[PDB]
RNA sequence: AGAGUCUCUCAGCUGGUACAGUUUUAGAGCUAGAAAUAGCAAGUUAAAAUAAGGCUAGUCCGUUAUCAACUUGAAAAAGUG
DNA sequence: CAATACCATGTACTAGCTGGGAGACTTC
DNA sequence: CATGGTATTG
């Protein structure tokens, strides 16, 4: 019998709910308080706010979970080569495997001597003496024939394979393969060759030296152009140079081409980019661009080997050393400096760890780029330092060996010197000649990605079969592991279905069915007419046919050109043709026809209609695998079709993407009548020419009914797995899930009725890192010297108009003109689509410009004066992905007519009518749980209403009507926000039902942008573009009052003035990580936790900080003193994440563990992050942890002081309201010391910060001659005092209050500790005072 | 609304791999002093751990999601104002 | 104790699938 | 970043 409505407001850290009547009040009940107080009930308002921390995403999981693998895999690497030297090693010495077992503990702990290697300090300083570095061993047992100890040999294997570099090079590798005195003379042999009467004069250069200098790309290359008198570099050696260094050279304008030749080795889209350029200039300059990939190779090499090949067989090893001998060198000499020109600076340099001298630099904490920049002033400062002030500008000073840069070191070249000291020493010991393919497999095996863990049914992350049931090794990897079903499984396990037959696999996206399925489907809906006709035919079979034999198997894009001139001209002889149904040029083509027949060169192949299946099954195969020998593997049984050519170079052709059709729905299942599949239709239906939509939905033809009862609806999911399977944040996934159980018990609160309406708004949703990273992508394939000119950090991007600047390249983006990075405050930025139709504020949407003026006029899209001078800068921009489509398509707009009127409607309507498909879910959830019966014909009943808003409406209501929010004040705002959802929702659809099709879930372009722009105008009482309306407004129809502008808007503010708002601030125990992860060093404190069950952290280290999963109150008694006298205690324990698992297996045993003793079991109350307890004067905390206690109030701040706070503090309309809000302002200035008295009261009541107090209070005392409006800005500031939850810092104008914390939880132990609902209507208060003996 | 296609873009989820960092130990400090300390020499490398750990013992698993209280119940859940 | 201060693992490469948003062609 | 852990200093 009772009525009423709900609005709710679902944010990523909050989900506010109201409930109103039909004269949009919110009730009040009575509510049965549960617990041992005085207190037996409660009144609540029907209005509040839950409030949660942010759900979190699983990444952070997943890279620790990778990591773990890693690790347990690296130790293998080593236990599989200790397995191998087990034998031998026992009767060279008989402990060495265990001395490097035990190397971390300290001497007390060892069981064997503490010298690792040799067992004695002797033959243990004879060897860092003769190998100082690791480095220096793997050389000389490279380098030398002599037998070596098996103890070093086991060493220098286990080096490699514990650190064996990455896996980003396919093939082998053999240093001195690539020189670069050797290949760049190749290149000028092949340059030469294809250019007889242009040739170039290379004798003299030392292209050694000047393209393996540590140098920046173009200045290399700008060094050896230098060399190259009447060659420049954008020429074609030129560009061929810059390809092998690793630039985008375009070679367009070498070779006079109409497509942009834009080439980068480093893309993994090059080869077919290499294709296209081959296509046009032919294939003898094949020899060239093969030339500059092996220069590249080279120059890449040189990077890491920086020793000559001709005296070692270990460059990478020589290499370090190189480091080792010049950091030896510039060290004495550093020294010998330091010491006669600064000798006072010298124990600072030397000797403090705490400073970033060479002291900090090898003992503390300084990484090289902080000793640089410590040193680089010294070096300055004294003379004879010019040398090493190079190397320092290089990078190149004072170098360690294990380094950051070291990622660089392909696993090859570690491969090499393991396979060069086998070959050494399996003379001398034949295990290792037995066992050198094994060793060699120990460092090259890697688990491939599309096999997974090699689990045994306890990994729900697996997928990997096996062809037998044995221990997976290295060496039997292929025999045991089924690599096929494996990868097959990899992908498949992740493909959709087709949702039409959903037992069919979908297709791959570059079959040649598929490709024909989009072509016929696109061209079976093309519409021509000509002179003679009259009225626009279809394309008949005939037709399409011959439209796809003569145009889309000899061109990969058939524009609508091509169509009008090479088929309608050609074959029917139309001088002049009208075309519908495609613009520009088809969407579809036969991309995998043209990729193939390049490749088999047998056109009849491809149409013979028998080699179908081949061609398909080819394919899918080249799309479900990535590994080229797995490819190959599948291709051997059509190898007797193709040359080996053929087979070699489909090998390497590979596609990704899945197509959204099935082959059975595409050319499988038939029509019963006609026999026809549907691309049997879409090549030919007489003269109806239905296409995909129209075949499968026609009731004169049998696919919809086999589509219906192919259809099969498992087992449902329940209300979390289907929010989980919901396309969003995991954050906003949250607020979900919460909302439904906010309603679930709001509507067991009315008695279980249903509710009339349901109202939902849903919020609108490291990043300076992909700023730099797009800057550089594009800087670099824009060619441009910006950065050279004018460095930045990544931080610095996050300035919005330094971004922009860099975005343009340092234009603007309205004139051709370039801007001044020194003057962007003066500049503009501005909307490419305005504001006031495309509420966009986004990159995307905006631009730098000078003057905003000189975009043309403010009401519509740039000018197309603007688009004719700009479209060239744009479009490169575009290509240097420095802007996207979508803002290049806006910028250019005004060439396509501009925005039409249809725009605007359709802007304004997307203001307010919310389309995002994760509200629909919402939307559909909440319907389906709340309407779940059927009328007499089957259909659904709508009892209640499910309304989605946009968050525009409400706030252009608190703006219209005064009132306002201020956020920072407290967190009714989330409540208030749901409040006025529910009244301007449901009275939005009672004055018109017929929007009802717009705004509730369930199935003339001046009017729709009047009627859209003026919809919320029924509110107010006179609307100024100057009419005039009623007091009371109506419903038309139905006669019903729907808005009454002389006592709604009082009990909207009645409502929002109420002080008393639940707000419930989530508790959850707290899960992740144990700890801090930074282990620390020894000493002497019980904070240490042991990183290991025996490392003792007083002897080791270990970690502290542990995050508290939730606190127990223990009422027990301790021992006390040197007699342990039992004494009763009360007191909070804070479990541990580590501890959680312990505790909860045997909670007393886990107590007693702890010192408690006789430990009153029924009264251990498990207390969660913020739980909530109550004090005296209604003074309320939160549990941060065991220790800390977080504020536990709301400051309900009169409604008239929030809005003279957002009038005063400009947070807007005529000049004369402006002046009305202004003088309103001025008027009660005495509002001012009021707010501060409220907070000073609410302050001293439940803050109890008394330093704190006195400094705002003597901090406004002193800006009180200061402006009201800067004044009111930093009142604001000031709640951050009184703020429900942690206590944090905030400074009011310049002086800063560090917060007050609340370091002791004993004060809790005596308080009433309340438990809440979801909602906090429903409460159970406990006198934590009647506890303890 | 829904569906297929084209272009661009953002996010979610899973897998494979590398480089550092840190921690303890090893890398004989010397000399003058009873010591306190001073003067000087030296430094770049390595082993091992990298969530404690778990049983299901795999070259697997261990940081996401979900959680007021109470009554049942082993729990799964349901119920309670 | 209270006030105060300091601290917090990071980077790099790579193979996929799925879904959301924007504009456009065709449809139910 | 934010805020709970930790030590230091009175
Ligand atoms: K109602
Ligand atoms: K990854
Ligand atoms: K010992
Ligand atoms: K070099
Ligand atoms: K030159
Ligand atoms: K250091
Ligand atoms: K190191
Ligand atoms: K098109
Ligand atoms: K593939
Ligand atoms: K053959
Ligand atoms: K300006
Ligand atoms: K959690
Ligand atoms: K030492
Ligand atoms: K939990
Ligand atoms: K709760
Ligand atoms: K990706
Ligand atoms: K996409
Ligand atoms: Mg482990
Ligand atoms: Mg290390």
């Amino acid at each position: 019998d009772k009525k009423y409505s709900i609005g709710l407001a679902i944010g990523t850290n909050s989900v506010g709910w109201a409930v109103i009547t039909d004269e949009y009040k919110v009730p009040s009940k009575k509510f049965k308080v549960l617990g041992n107080t005085d207190r037996h009930s409660i009144k609540k308002n029907l209005i509040g706010a839950l409030l949660f921390d942010s759900g979190e995403t699983a990444e952070a999981t997943r890279l620790k979970r990778t990591a773990r693998r890693r690790y347990t895999r690296r130790k293998n690497r080593i236990c599989y080569l200790q397995e191998i030297f087990s034998n031998e090693m026992a009767k060279v010495d008989d402990s060495f495997f265990h001395r490097l077992e035990e190397s971390f503990l300290v001497e007390e702990d060892k069981k064997h001597e503490r010298h690792p290697i040799f067992g004695n300090i002797v033959d243990e300083v004879a060897y860092h003496e003769k190998y100082p570095t690791i480095y220096h061993l793997r050389k000389k047992l490279v380098d030398s024939t002599d037998k070596a100890d098996l103890r070093l040999i086991y060493l220098a294997l286990a080096h490699m394979i514990k650190f064996r570099g990455h896996f980003l090079i396919e093939g082998d590798l053999n240093p001195d393969n690539s020189d670069v005195d050797k290949l760049f003379i190749q290149l000028v042999q092949t340059y030469n060759q294809l250019f007889e009467e242009n040739p170039i004069n290379a004798s003299g250069v030392d292209a050694k030296a000047i393209l393996s200098a540590r140098l920046s790309k173009s200045r290399r290359l700008e060094n050896l152009i230098a060399q190259l008198p009447g060659e420049k570099k954008n020429g074609l050696f030129g560009n061929l140079i810059a390809l092998s260094l690793g630039l985008t050279p375009n070679f367009k304008s070498n070779f006079d081409l109409a497509e942009d030749a834009k080439l980068q080795l480093s893309k993994d889209t090059y080869d077919d980019d290499l294709d296209n350029l081959l296509a046009q200039i032919g294939d003898q300059y094949a020899d060239l661009f093969l030339a500059a990939k092996n220069l590249s190779d080279a120059i890449l090499l040189s990077d890491i080997l920086r020793v000559n090949t001709e005296i070692t067989k270990a460059p990478l090893s020589a290499s370090m050393i190189k480091r080792y001998d010049e950091h030896h060198q510039d060290l004495t000499l550093l020294k010998a400096l330091v010491r006669q020109q600064l000798p006072e600076k010298y124990k600072e340099i030397f000797f403090d760890q705490s400073k970033n001298g060479y002291a900090g630099y090898i003992d503390g904490g300084a990484s090289q780029e902080e000793f640089y920049k410590f040193i680089k002033p010294i070096l300055e400062k004294m003379d004879g330092t010019e040398e090493l002030l190079v190397k320092l500008n290089r990078e190149d000073l004072l170098r360690k060996q294990r380094t950051f840069d070291n990622g660089s070191i392909p696993h090859q070249i570690h491969l090499g010197e393991l396979h060069a000291i086998l070959r050494r020493q399996e003379d001398f010991y034949p295990f290792l000649k037995d066992n050198r393919e094994k060793i060699e497999k120990i460092l090259t095996f890697r688990i491939p990605y599309y096999v997974g863990p090699l689990a045994r049914g306890n990994s729900r992350f697996a997928w990997m079969t096996r062809k037998s049931e044995e221990t997976i090794t290295p060496w039997n990897f292929e025999e045991v592991v089924d690599k096929g079903a494996s990868a097959q499984s990899f992908i498949e396990r992740m493909t959709n279905f087709d949702k039409n037959l959903p037992n069919e696999k979908v297709l791959p996206k570059h079959s040649l069915l598929y490709e024909y399925f989009t072509v016929y489907n696109e061209l079976t809906k093309v519409k021509y007419v000509t002179e003679g006709m009259r009225k626009p035919a279809f394309l008949s079979g005939e037709q399409k046919k011959a439209i796809v034999d003569l145009l889309f198997k000899t061109n990969r894009k058939v524009t609508v050109k091509q169509l009008k001139e090479d088929y309608f001209k050609k074959i029917e002889c139309f001088d002049s043709v009208e075309i519908s149904g495609v613009e520009d040029r088809f969407n579809a083509s036969l991309g995998t026809y043209h990729d193939l027949l390049k490749i088999i060169k047998d056109k009849d192949f491809l149409d013979n209609e028998e080699n179908e299946d081949i061609l398909e099954d080819i394919v899918l195969t080249l799309t479900l695998f990535e590994d080229r020998e797995m490819i190959e593997e599948r291709l051997k049984t059509y190898a007797h079709l193709f040359d080996d050519k053929v087979m070699k170079q489909l090998k390497r052709r590979r596609y990704t993407g899945w197509g959204r059709l099935s082959r059975k729905l595409i050319n499988g299942i038939r029509d019963k009548q006609s026999g026809k599949t549907i691309l049997d239709f879409l090549k030919s239906d007489g003269f109806a020419n239905r296409n995909f939509m129209q075949l499968i939905h026609d009731d004169s033809l049998t696919f919809k009914e086999d589509i219906q009862k192919a259809q099969v609806s498992g087992q449902g999911d329940s209300l979390h797995e289907h929010i989980a399977n919901l396309a969003g944040s995991p954050a906003i996934k949250k607020g979900i899930l919460q909302t439904v159980k906010v309603v679930d018990e709001l509507v067991k609160v009315m008695g279980r009725h249903k509710p009339e309406n349901i109202v939902i708004e849903m919020a609108r949703e490291k990043n300076s890192r992909e700023r730099m990273k797009r800057i550089e992508e594009g800087i670099k394939e824009l060619g441009s010297q910006i950065l050279k000119e004018h460095p930045v950090e990544n931080t610095q991007l996050q300035n919005e108009k330094l971004y922009l600047y860099y975005l343009q390249n340092g234009r603007d983006m309205y004139v051709d003109q370039e801007l001044d990075i020194n003057r962007l405050s003066d500049y503009d930025v501005d909307a490419i689509v305005p504001q006031s139709f495309l509420k966009d504020d986004s990159i995307d949407n905006k631009v730098l410009t000078r003057s905003d003026k000189n975009r043309g006029k403010s009401d519509n899209v740039p000018s197309e004066e603007v688009v004719k001078k700009m479209k060239n800068y744009w479009r490169q921009l575009l290509n240097a992905k420095l802007i996207t489509q979508r803002k290049f398509d806006n910028l250019t707009k005004a060439e396509r007519g501009g925005l039409s009127e249809l725009d605007k409607a359709g802007f304004i309507k997307r203001q307010l009518v919310e389309t995002r498909q994760i509200t629909k879910h919402v939307a559909q959830i909440l319907d389906s749980r709340m309407n779940t019966k059927y009328d007499e014909n089957d259909k659904l009943i709508r009892e209640v209403k499910v309304i989605t808003l946009k968050s525009k409406l409400v706030s252009d209501f608190r703006k219209d009507f005064q009132f306002y929010k201020v956020r920072e004040i407290n967190n009714y705002h989330h409540a208030h926000d749901a409040y006025l959802n529910a009244v301007v929702g449901t009275a939005l659809i009672k004055k018109y039902p017929k929007l009802e099709s717009e705004f509730v879930y369930g199935d003339k372009a001046t009017a729709k942008y009047f009627f859209y722009s003026n919809i919320m105008n029924f509110f107010k009482t006179e609307i100024t573009l100057i009419r005039k309306r009623p007091l009371i407004e109506t419903n038309g129809e139905t006669g019903e009052i729907v808005w009454d502008k002389g006592r709604d808007f009082a009990t909207v503010r009645k409502v929002l003035s109420m002080p008393q708002v639940n707000i419930v601030k989530k508790t959850e125990v707290q899960t992740g990580g144990f700890s801090k992860e930074s282990i620390l060093p020894k000493r002497n404190s019980d904070k240490l936790i042991a990183r290991k069950k025996d490392w003792d952290p007083k002897k080791y280290g270990g970690f502290d900080s542990p995050t508290v999963a939730y606190s127990v109150l223990v009422v027990a008694k301790v021992e006390k003193g040197k007699s342990k006298k039992l004494k009763s205690v009360k007191e909070l324990l804070g479990i541990t994440i580590m501890e959680r698992s312990s505790f909860e297996k045997n909670p007393i045993d886990f107590l007693e563990a702890k010192g408690y003793k006789e430990v009153k079991k029924d009264l251990i109350i498990k207390l969660p992050k913020y739980s909530l307890f109550e004090l005296e004067n209604g003074r309320k905390r939160m549990l941060a942890s065991a220790g800390e206690l977080q504020k536990g109030n709301e400051l309900a701040l009169p409604s008239k002081y929030v809005n003279f706070l957002y009038l005063a503090s400009h947070y807007k309309g005529s000049p004369e309201d402006n002046e009305q809000k202004q003088l309103f302002v001025e008027q009660h200035k005495h509002y001012l010391d009021e707010i501060i008295e409220q907070i000073s009261e609410f302050s001293k009541r439940v803050i109890l910060a008394d330093a704190n107090l006195d400094k705002v209070l003597s901090a406004y005392n002193k800006h009180r001659d200061k402006p009201i409006r800067e004044q009111a800005e930093n009142i604001i500031h000031l709640f951050t005092l009184t703020n429900l939850g942690a206590p944090a810092a905030f400074k009011y104008f310049d002086t800063t209050i560090d917060r007050k914390r609340y370091t002791s939880t004993k004060e809790v132990l005596d308080a009433t500790l309340i438990h809440q609902s979801i909602t906090g209507l429903y409460e159970t208060r406990i006198d934590l005072s009647q506890l303890g003996g």
